[PDB]
Order: structure tokens, then sequence, then C-alpha cells
């Protein structure tokens, strides 16, 4: 409680980060500790309450749904004219279920990199790329060539005109809400595929071939983030990097990764995590001392932004990034990336129709039930030596669930796990016959009245 321990990872700026945690010691008399662990995003959920996990966690905002799901991050709270620093497309990268739970640091998303040599006058429209990819092959050279393999790479296509992965809607994800077979996304993926099967495109592109070809000059375009430019410097190719372009008049729509800063919800120093944040490290002076250690690339504070966009390699990084689709945060999205990977690939390969090709990953994803289950947080209510009472939220759950599946056993000895069921009016169940002594894991199901027991239950340990 005397002091701040941050984690980073360690290919960022951490020794211009220490310098503005040196900076608020010099104010407020706290330490500001800043370590950089390997494998730290798996290690948070293992030590952050309590002993030495962070106060503060800095990582890209897509884990961040899964330790929020966890309880492990405390909702932050700025205040209106903070909240106004920062791009408002950023702040929906750091919501869980309608609660601010990070703060958003830096910004990245694709963009399209083309060679000046080959191309001074880049493309507007992706409509245009068939005629010029004409035009370079009867000069030994390609207009475009990207990783066609990974679905992060094709989506900013196949979703420019009105696709999308889940519905965010009202500060959440409407689950249920799939963007994948809609009519943008096979007006996308038809005009993709088209490109391959012309020969305008190698349906067996990968990311080593498209950045060996861009950096050796046979290709005049390609389509890749700010973590390749230092790359393409070593080839002396004269590159420049701009918006992607528009499909149907409408922007490419290339995911959005926002690196962001949690407290940790144990943290006793809450408050002064949150002066550290907002004042010190979220201004000008505190991103240029981290950047100068390693470059953030585009930022969610405004006023740097603004000095960093004179890069027009970062302008246009920003303005992708605008243009795009907040990569979502829910343990959900796990299943878009193999689902979309086999669609791309039946569909460029002419093993499946565009239209088969998504409907069968819009199935895949969608896969999971309609309704909402008990979250819960500090479940154990009353006990006695051989007895406990366990509380859940059942107002939570949707009215299609019927019943709880109630199960407890033996924490680490793989012992018989005991069951019951209550039905799905009730909140609570006490369970006894127990040894005064052993810890205990509790478990709770939810049980629908189509699907039956639901994935995804609420598990706690106990001591009696
Ligand atoms: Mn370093
Ligand atoms: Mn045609
Ligand atoms: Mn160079
Ligand atoms: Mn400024």
């Amino acid at each position: 409680t005397g002091k701040l321990v941050i984690w980073i990872n360690g290919d960022k700026g951490y020794n211009g980060l220490a310098e503005v945690g040196k900076k608020f010691e010099k104010d407020t008399g706290i330490k500001v500790t800043v370590e950089h662990p390997d494998k730290l995003e798996e290690k948070f959920p293992q030590v952050a309450a309590t002993g030495d996990g962070p106060d503060i966690i800095f990582w890209a905002h897509d884990r961040f749904g899964g330790y929020a799901q966890s309880g492990l991050l405390a909702e932050i709270t700025p205040d209106k004219a903070f909240q106004d620093k920062l791009y408002p497309f950023t702040w929906d990268a750091v919501r869980y279920n309608g609660k601010l739970i990070a703060y958003p640091i830096a910004v990245e998303a694709l963009s399209l990199i083309y060679n000046k040599d080959l191309l001074p006058n880049p493309p507007k429209t992706w409509e245009e790329i068939p005629a010029l990819d004409k035009e370079l092959k009867a000069k030994g050279k390609s207009a475009l060539m990207f990783n066609l393999q990974e679905p992060y790479f094709t989506w900013p296509l196949i979703a420019a005109d009105g696709g999308y992965a889940f519905k965010y809607e009202n500060g959440k994800y409407d689950i249920k809400d799939v963007g994948v077979d809609n009519a943008g996304a096979k007006a996308g993926l038809t005009f993709l595929v088209d490109l391959i099967k012309n020969k305008h495109m190698n349906a067996d592109t990968d990311y080593s071939i498209a950045e060996a070809a861009f950096n050796k000059g046979e290709t005049a375009m390609t389509i890749n983030g700010p973590w390749a430019w230092s790359n393409i410097d070593t080839s002396k190719v004269n590159y420049g990097v701009t918006v992607l372009p528009t499909f149907k008049g409408q922007p490419s729509k290339p995911f959005v990764g926002v690196l962001s800063a949690g407290i940790n919800a144990a943290s006793p120093n809450k408050e002064l995590a949150k002066e550290f944040l907002e004042n010190y490290l979220l201004t000008d002076e505190g991103l240029e001392a981290v950047n100068k250690d390693k470059p953030l690339g585009a930022v969610a504070l405004k006023s740097y932004e603004e000095e960093l966009a004179k890069d027009p390699r970062i302008a246009a990084t920003m303005e992708n990034a605008q243009k795009g689709e907040i990569m979502p945060n829910i343990p959900q999205m796990s299943a878009f990336w193999y689902a979309v990977r086999t669609a791309v690939i039946n569909a460029a390969s002419g093993r499946q129709t565009v239209d088969e090709a998504l409907k069968d990953a819009q199935t895949r994803i969608t896969k999971g039930s309609s309704g909402s289950s008990v979250p819960t947080n500090l479940e154990v209510v009353a006990a006695t030596p051989t007895s406990l009472l366990i509380s859940w939220d059942a107002y939570s759950s949707s009215y299609y669930v019927y019943y709880y599946r109630i199960t407890y056993g033996e924490t680490g000895g793989n012992s018989p796990v005991q069951e019951f069921t209550v039905p799905g009016s009730k909140s609570t169940a006490t369970i006894s016959g127990l040894k005064p002594g052993v810890d205990y894991t509790i478990t709770v199901y939810a049980g629908h009245y189509l699907y039956g027991l639901l994935s995804s239950p609420i598990s706690i340990n106990y001591r009696t």
C-alpha cells in the first residue's frame, strides 16, 4: 500500500514508463516499480489477488474481457473532462458489460502500404485493383500481395460493405447478432475470391511471401501493420502508408487493437493508480517518455496523437482504426478465427460457393446459447462446521433457465464429486454432511429448457 507495481510487456518502452514513474515519485513520494515478466498475461490471473500481482497491468484490450469476466479488474471512474481527452472509439475497446475496465493507451490497425517508385498514386478503391494489376504484370510486377491465410488480414475487405463479427450496441456486445454471412460479407469475400480466381492474387500467399515480395520490389502494394515498418526500412523500398481502399464506396474495416491499462481489482492503491494513469502517463509528456523508448504507434490521447500524426504512416494508422472494427473482447470471438479461415480457404479454392462458405462460418460462430447466465461474486453466505449456504445471481439468467445443477467435491484431491439440482426459481442452496477442515470446490451450472446444461459455470473455493 506504500507503492505502485506496474506490469507491461518486455517489448514496450518500459524504461520510458519508469521515467514517468520517477516523476510521480518526485511529486508524491510513492515509489513506482515497472516490471516486465514474460508470459505476464498468463501470470496475471494467477497472482492478481493478492500476493505480488501488479496494481496496474498493460496489455492488448482483447485479454481484458477474460480478466473482467473473472472479476480481476476494477471499474474505472474517469470524469467527463478526462473522457473527452481520448478518441471516443477507443473507450469502446475497454468496456465489459457496459462498464469501463481500463484506460486506452495506443491503437493499432492494418493500413495499405505502397511502393512509391512503382505506384506514386495508390488506388482509392478495391475496384481499381484488377486494372492496376494488369498494367503491372505487363511490367513483370503485381499490384498487391498480402497474407491471405489469416482472417485478420482478409477481414478488412470482407467486412467493408457491412460485415461484422459481433454487433456492438449500447456499450455491449449482442452476442446473438453475428454479421459473418450477411450481404456485405458476401460481396466482400466474392470480390476477394474473384481477385484470386482471376490470378490477380495467389491463394497460397502468406505473411512471409507477401513481406518478401514487397521488400524485394516485386509488388506495388501490401497490407500490414505498424509492426512491419522497421522491416521495410531495412529494404530501402521508398514506401508510403495510407488509408485502405474503399469497397462499394465503403471503408475497409480492419480489426482495431488498443493497448490498455487496467487496475487490479484487489489493489489497495486504486486512487494512486488512477492519478498516475490520468495525470502522469496519459499526458503529452508521459506518452512521449514511453514513445522515445519504444514507439507506441498511434495513441488514444488526442493531443499527443495530433503531434504523432505529422508522420503520415501514423495518421493513416489512426484513420484506418477510426473506420475499423474494434476487436471484440468476448470469449465467443475465439470461434471466429478458425471458422472464417475455413470459409476463406474453401471459397478461394472453389470448394464452396461464397454463400455456403460464410453460412457454415456463421453457423459455427453462433453455436452458443440464446441467454445470459450467472457470473457471481462472493458466493458462500453462511456457514456451520459441517454445512454452508451458497448464493448466486440467478437474476442474471434469462427466463430460459429452468434449473441449476450444484456440484461439490474435494479441492485437488481427485475424489467423487457430489451433485444435486434446484429449480430455476432458486438463488441459494444449502450444502451439508461435510468434513470440518477441508477445501471444497463448489460449482453451479444453469440448465436451459431446450439445451439443458450450459457451458460457463460459476466455481469457487471454500473451507470449513
Ligand atoms: Mn526495450
Ligand atoms: Mn468479373
Ligand atoms: Mn533503411
Ligand atoms: Mn501537444
